[PDB]
């Protein structure tokens, strides 16, 4: 995986075991990126994995704000 995800929207699925269902807001690893519109994402535990669209998925920031850590 490695690079985290936002997803912009809700992505309920289909009920299939591949999916990996997202609400808007949750954040994730993107391992893949296919041609077909999917990308494989990995919740930030580790605990589970499935394809998402990409569609859905933006680069997540922690924050709006230019303060340094």
């Amino acid at each position: 995986k490695d690079p985290k995800f936002e997803a912009a929207y809700d992505f309920p699925g289909s009920g299939s075991s591949s999916e990996l269902p997202l609400k808007k807001g949750d954040i994730v690893f993107i391992s893949r990126d296919e041609p077909s519109g999917w990308s494989l994402a990995k919740l930030l535990d580790g605990s589970k994995e499935g394809w998402v669209p990409t569609a859905y998925m933006t680069p997540y920031k922690d924050t709006r704000n230019t303060v340094p850590v």
